[PDB]
């Protein structure tokens, strides 16, 4: 039933959470993601946030092009051809970035668990 859904969810590595898809239920408390970036992984429900999109005013990181990233406030969302784009204010100034640029940090994804968070 949480099969197909849009989710953001840590990968262990960085402790960062980033835009993904649950492609299975695989038991143990886990679920089988296919993350936009190809990565397939077995994650916890308790690592994975059931939010599409990141809601406004959601403090966020946003990559460049060229692998930067900083902190920034999610102040829009854009669908374009089936593809979601954030406005990410930074420093006072707003960009649009493709869904699978937008990505938590520890901090920014635990704020959100009690809210979105699967397993507990
Ligand atoms: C979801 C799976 N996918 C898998 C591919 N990814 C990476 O190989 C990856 C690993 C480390 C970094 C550097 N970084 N960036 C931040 C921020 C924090 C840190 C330590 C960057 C990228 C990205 C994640």
């Amino acid at each position: 039933s949480f099969v197909g859904l849009r989710v953001v969810a840590k990968w262990s590595s960085n402790g960062y959470f980033y835009s993904g898809k649950i492609t299975r239920d695989v038991g143990a408390g886990k679920y089988k993601l296919l993350f936009d970036d190809g990565y397939e992984c077995d994650v916890l429900g308790k690592d994975i946030l059931l939010c599409d999109p990141i809601p406004l005013d959601t403090e966020v990181t946003a990559l460049s092009e060229d692998e930067y990233f900083s902190a920034g406030v999610v102040k829009g969302h854009r669908k374009e051809s089936g593809e979601l784009y954030y406005s990410i204010e930074k420093e006072g100034q707003r960009k649009w970035y493709k869904r699978m640029a937008v990505i938590l940090s520890l901090e920014q994804g635990n704020r959100l668990r009690e809210q979105y968070g699967l397993g507990p």
